[PDB]
């Protein structure tokens, strides 16, 4: 997986095998994020989170 995300700096989009949402793994802290938080960069996500704009 090789994408740009305006996620908070602990970014890495993972996703469940059969269940339908992603989960955002932090590599540098043992933690994860579920939906776009206040520390996120929506501008750098609008180019990501939607295909048509």
């Amino acid at each position: 997986s090789m994408v740009n995300t305006g996620l908070p700096a602990g970014w890495e989009v993972r996703h469940s095998n059969s269940k339908n949402l992603p989960y955002y793994f932090n590599p540098a802290t043992r933690e994860s994020r579920w939906e776009p938080p206040a520390d996120t960069d929506m501008e750098t996500l609008k180019m990501y989170m939607a295909t048509y704009h």
